[PDB]
């Protein structure tokens, strides 16, 4: 019952998930002239040269391109990160307007949408377990501002039309999540939770400091999307970010200077 609705948004979430009003909570606002450099932070490791894809599921919330997670074959290492993180899934946040539709946000501004590459520590043996520890998660955030576009999405737009409504899911195989990177790795990262319930605080996150450029079209194709099923009353999926959350006792650290 919880979505991005007037009655049942981001701000209703704490009655069924208390842990919405906690002390970790995402996403949060990047103060770029607050957060610190870190020269011991290592380099971010992006690993994904044998990503093996499946599906891609509309789940209601947003679409899923899911990957096989039962080896070693796309990961993420280095960085604030202690040990190898596993890529599950990636997914997309967006606005209905250009002028909005990131979680976080840069000195309060908004971009059109951000991705998330989402990793499983893998010490914890699958992603259930993974997200009952503080260290579970490793969330690589990309933020989308429009302009040019980009030619590794593509594939991943025009299969969203086989899957426009909440449920429905289509095979997706070979598809590569290199495509979707920026040429920069500088980040920022902070501890922080899932930014949809159950909103476990589980992440820890890494930002990626340079967008990446994609069409109009290609984000209109997006908002096309529905978040009901099939044969209910359509309500495009839009606005399907959580806003930033407090701060509280976090610092967030830069990778450079
Ligand atoms: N916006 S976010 O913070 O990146 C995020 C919010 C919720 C996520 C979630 C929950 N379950 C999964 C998943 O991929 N799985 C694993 C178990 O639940 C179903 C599928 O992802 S990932
Ligand atoms: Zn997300």
């Amino acid at each position: 019952h919880w979505g991005y609705g007037k009655h049942n948004g981001p701000e209703h979430w704490h009655k069924d998930f208390p842990i919405a009003k906690g002390e970790r909570q995402s996403p949060v606002d990047i103060d770029t002239h607050t957060a610190k450099y870190d020269p011991s932070l290592k380099p971010l490791s992006v690993s994904y040269d044998q990503a093996t894809s499946l599906r891609i599921l509309n789940n209601g919330h947003a679409f899923n391109v899911e990957f096989d997670d039962s080896q070693d074959k796309a990961v993420l290492k280095g960085g604030p990160l202690d040990g190898t993180y596993r890529l599950i899934q990636f997914h997309f946040h967006w606005g209905s307007l250009d002028g909005q539709g990131s979680e976080h946000t840069v000195d309060k501004k908004k971009y059109a949408a951000e991705l998330h590459l989402v990793h499983w520590n893998t010490k914890y043996g699958d992603f259930g377990k993974a997200v009952q520890q503080p260290d579970g998660l490793a969330v690589l955030g990309i933020f989308l501002k429009v302009g040019s576009a980009k030619p590794g999405l593509q594939k991943v737009v025009d299969v969203l039309d086989s899957i426009k409504t909440k449920g429905k899911s289509a095979d997706f195989t070979n598809f590569d999540p290199r495509g979707l990177l920026p040429e920069s790795l500088d980040y920022w990262t902070y501890p922080g939770s899932l930014t949809t319930p159950p909103l476990l605080e589980c992440v820890t996150w890494i930002v990626l400091k340079e967008p990446i450029s994609v069409s109009s079209e290609q984000v209109l194709k997006f908002r096309k999307l529905n978040f009901n099923g099939e044969g209910e009353p359509e309500e495009l999926m839009v606005d399907n970010w959580r806003p930033a959350q407090p701060l509280k006792n976090r610092q967030i650290k830069a990778s450079f200077k």
